């Protein structure tokens, strides 16, 4: 509360880190559904039934523009990839089960970087 400060985790480096998990999940050989934004324009149904794409790229430019305030905003926007994925896609599905991986990856490197 007003003056009372709980001690303060440093947080100078979150940038970099974050900048190095998303060229890690880039470059996995599963990301390719996720590297651009889906075309609205081709694919039926997905600008209806999905309120808020995400996908790498764009993730990329909002980290590279001082868009996200803080380390869990990002995480927020990596895990919206993943849960637009699950909504639109079969789990049996070659993007779905690319989805399902991918969120793996991300999460066991967002806990060893700063959990
Ligand atoms: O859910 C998706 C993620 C990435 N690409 C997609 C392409 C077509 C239909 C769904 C997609």
């Amino acid at each position: 509360s007003m003056s009372v400060k709980k001690p303060k985790r440093d947080d100078s480096k979150d940038l970099a880190l974050c900048s190095m998990i998303l060229t890690e999940m880039e470059t996995h050989e599963d990301a390719w559904p996720f590297l651009l934004p889906v075309n609205l324009k081709l694919v039926p149904g997905y600008k209806k039934v999905i309120k808020k794409p995400m996908d790498f790229s764009t993730i990329r430019e909002k980290l590279s523009s001082g868009q996200y305030p803080n380390l869990e905003t990002f995480a927020l926007d990596v895990r919206l990839v993943f849960d637009n994925c699950e909504t639109f896609n079969e789990d049996d599905s070659d993007i779905g089960r690319a989805g399902h991986n991918m969120r793996k990856y991300f999460e066991k490197k967002w806990t060893d970087t700063f959990k």
